[PDB]
């Protein structure tokens, strides 16, 4: 019984980066988007899309999503994740603002994931779905126009 399909929105947290909005994808040359790390019941990923401007993709474990709703669960994501950062500067980190370049593609990515959130699942997935050629990632045309 899976959580996420193709189109579902989530929050996923890598180390070294904020809480960042995405949303489920198949791989492009995989053609999956769920798997089993060495097999586990527990070690799950799934793929997944970053929202923003300067796109990327990635295999993301499971524990590490939380389903996506809005910009409002941010704040305790930081707070969820300063409560067990094993450094006080590490949570002086999390719950400091977004800065710089990051900030900007934070934001941007914001403003297409809620508008994503807006939309259905096929809505959301004609829309916002990478346009792979060959070996580069691109953003969809309309949405590419939307960011500049
Ligand atoms: C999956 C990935 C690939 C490459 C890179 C990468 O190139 N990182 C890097 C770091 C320092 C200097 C130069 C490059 C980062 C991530 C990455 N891992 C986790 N998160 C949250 C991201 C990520 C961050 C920002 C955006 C993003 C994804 O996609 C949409 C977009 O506009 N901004």
């Amino acid at each position: 019984l899976l959580k996420y399909n193709v189109g579902d929105l989530v929050w996923s947290k890598v180390s070294g980066y904020p809480w960042w909005p995405c949303m489920v994808s198949a791989d492009p040359l995989l053609h999956s988007y769920t798997k089993l790390k060495g097999q586990k019941k527990s070690a799950r990923q799934y793929h997944v899309q970053f929202f923003g401007d300067a796109p990327e993709r990635a295999w993301i474990f499971e524990k590490s999503l939380v389903a996506f709703e809005g910009e409002g669960q941010f704040e305790k994501l930081c707070q969820e994740s300063a409560k067990q950062a094993p450094t006080k500067a590490e949570k002086i980190k999390l719950l400091k603002p977004i800065s710089g370049k990051l900030r900007a593609q934070w934001e941007m990515g914001i403003v297409q994931a809620e508008e994503a959130a807006s939309m259905s699942v096929e809505e959301r997935k004609a829309k916002f779905t990478f346009l792979y050629v060959g070996d580069q990632l691109h953003l969809n045309p309309q949405v590419a126009k939307e960011a500049g």
